[PDB]
């Protein structure tokens, strides 16, 4: 096809939940798009100062009032997301997903995501990469590894509270399975009750390019096949190799696309 000059704006919001293939979604976006896409990994590798923005938002979340019509609190909550997401041309992952009727308020020619995958695959995968149970060993090693990053219980904060936000729910006891089961069930449901589906295209794991490209009105990449990265094993790998060598630094080199 031909290359056209695209906007740097957010052309796409991704409201999956963590652990559905949104590190995938966000190299794929970023092949397709060429400017960069926000994740958690944007968070952790180039924007920690963000941290706390995000956790203000979140905190005065309760204040917006769904438009329309359009309040003035609500604007100020607005233009605190829009400034967080300047420069980026899509969305994915915690702390954002949650956000993705706001984000489509901000964004009204932004077209929608939802990454899905079978409840019992997404609930240990996230047991083993984000939320492990209290009394789980690997937690500690986890927080070690975390702790070469830069990260501290403010990082944890955030992901809890913005799963919280994604959830609707005051509070969550994190070490309960059934609960994340049915929050997780009542997430993806509602996320395909609330967008009208000619702006929603819903992915699964091992769909690939083909879906997403027609939606997106672009051509397949050449010769690049669609990412596959971020399993739990390459985590857990990564966070021995943090234990191990006690940098990033010393090991990025060994984790490319992941990276
Ligand atoms: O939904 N979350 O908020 C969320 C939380 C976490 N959790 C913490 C706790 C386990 N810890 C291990 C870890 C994981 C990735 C790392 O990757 C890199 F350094 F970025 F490359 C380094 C260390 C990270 C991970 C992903 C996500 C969402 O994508
Ligand atoms: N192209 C692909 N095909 C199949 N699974 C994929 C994939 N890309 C990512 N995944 C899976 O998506 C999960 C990561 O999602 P996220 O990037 O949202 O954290 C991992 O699951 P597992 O932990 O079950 O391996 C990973 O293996």
């Amino acid at each position: 096809g031909a290359m056209i000059e695209s906007s740097t704006t957010i052309q796409v919001i991704s409201a999956g939940l963590p652990r559905t293939g949104t590190k995938s979604l966000k190299n794929a976006l970023e092949i397709i798009y060429h400017k960069p896409c926000y994740h958690m990994f944007e968070i952790i590798f180039n924007k920690q100062s963000d941290i706390i923005k995000w956790q203000n938002l979140i905190h005065d979340s309760h204040m917006i009032t769904t438009p329309p019509p359009l309040t003035t609190k609500t604007i100020a909550i607005y233009d605190k997301l829009k400034e967080l997401l300047d420069g980026y041309i899509a969305t994915t992952d915690l702390p954002t997903c949650g956000f993705y009727k706001d984000l489509m308020n901000i964004y009204p020619n932004a077209k929608v995501l939802l990454t899905i995958r079978d409840k019992y695959d997404w609930l240990h995968s996230l047991r083993k990469v984000v939320l492990p149970k209290s009394n789980d060993p690997w937690k500690l090693k986890i927080e070690e590894g975390d702790k070469v990053l830069g990260l501290n219980s403010d990082f944890y904060k955030l992901t809890e509270d913005s799963l919280k936000f994604a959830f609707q729910k005051d509070d969550l006891n994190f070490d309960d399975d059934q609960v994340l089961l049915e929050c997780y069930d009542e997430y993806n449901r509602l996320v395909q009750e609330t967008v009208p589906s000619d702006r929603l295209l819903v992915l699964r794991l091992g769909d690939g390019w083909e879906p997403l490209c027609k939606f997106l009105n672009v051509e397949i990449p050449n010769g690049i096949d669609y990412p596959c990265v971020n399993s739990h094993h390459q985590m857990t790998q990564l966070t021995e190799q943090l234990i191990k060598y006690k940098s990033l630094d010393a090991i990025i080199h060994m984790f490319p696309d992941l990276i």
